[PDB]
């Protein structure tokens, strides 16, 4: 139906980040049914050239409907242009993992990997290639719930990219699977970035030498083995996301009954 929201139904609040287009705020949305709802508000500092690209990102999220992908709520298309998104109260995943490193049990880390794999198996089933899977693009809705962030605000990430993406600019769901392996490593490392202190240009040579990100401390070997399957050099030998989801379900259940 209609995605336009009357500005008077939005109470703007504090800033919580930025983007290619401007600051992101949190706020409150009063609709006739379910008021009042907590939301994120994307703002655009500048034009009509930028207005074009800004609102196309909202269009992009319109096609998706998954419990572990942030929802588009609506848009305000008169200046100042706003995009209204579902709020993930607890913010960016990397910061959350760093702050709560010694307060999070392993079962929660595995839960986050599983939840993200369900979102990515959904995108794979829609034949949608993401190209920017990384912990920096995950949001924390609750201590038991993470979500892929807005795809526009997700937008080279060499240290996450599959070799065929680095070498030949090939992007498929199988190259997404490689990136997801790196994302899983980031989670089990409590938000450390991959290949710290390594130059981007040196990454592909290490991959082609057979080198891989090592097993994170306290990571179950079955889960690290799953990561290494995402990093098969030949993309046809990587699991599909629906297989990763099935394997993550059993790893999760063995760690803690759901
Ligand atoms: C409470 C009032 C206040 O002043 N708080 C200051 C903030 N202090 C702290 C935290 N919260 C930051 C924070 C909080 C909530 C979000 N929820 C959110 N929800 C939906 C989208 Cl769509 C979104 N989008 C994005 C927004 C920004 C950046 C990227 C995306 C994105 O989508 N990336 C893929 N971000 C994102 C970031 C901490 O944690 C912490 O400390």
């Amino acid at each position: 139906r209609d995605y336009e929201i009357q500005r008077e139904r939005i109470e703007l609040g504090r800033c919580i980040g930025e983007g290619q287009f401007g600051d992101v705020h949190q706020g409150i949305y009063m609709s006739p049914e379910n008021p009042a709802m907590a939301v994120a508000i994307k703002t655009c500092k500048n034009s009509d050239s930028v207005r074009e690209k800004f609102l196309q990102e909202a269009l992009t999220m319109r096609q998706f409907d998954h419990p572990h992908i942030v929802k588009l709520i609506g848009v305000i298309t008169e200046n100042p242009v706003w995009i209204i998104m579902e709020l993930c109260t607890l913010g960016e995943l990397r910061s959350f993992l760093q702050v709560r490193k010694f307060s999070l049990d392993l079962a929660s880390l595995i839960l986050y990997a599983y939840q993200l794999s369900t979102a990515l198996a959904y995108l794979e089933s829609k034949r949608f290639v993401h190209r920017d899977i990384a912990a920096r693009n995950v949001l924390v809705s609750a201590t038991d719930c993470v979500k892929l962030g807005d795809f526009g605000l997700s937008r080279l990430p060499i240290k996450w990219m599959a070799p065929e993406s680095i070498n030949f600019r090939r992007f498929t769901s199988a190259s997404d699977v490689w990136m997801f392996g790196v994302c899983m490593w980031e989670i089990l490392m409590h938000g450390v970035k991959p290949f710290q202190g390594v130059k981007n240009n040196d990454v592909i040579g290490r991959i082609e030498n057979g080198e891989r990100l090592p097993m994170p401390p306290n990571c179950p070997p079955t889960l690290y083995s799953l990561m290494t399957k995402c990093w098969a050099y030949d993309p046809s030998r990587r699991p599909r996301f629906t297989e990763l989801k099935a394997q993550l379900s059993t790893i999760l259940e063995e760690e803690k009954l759901q």
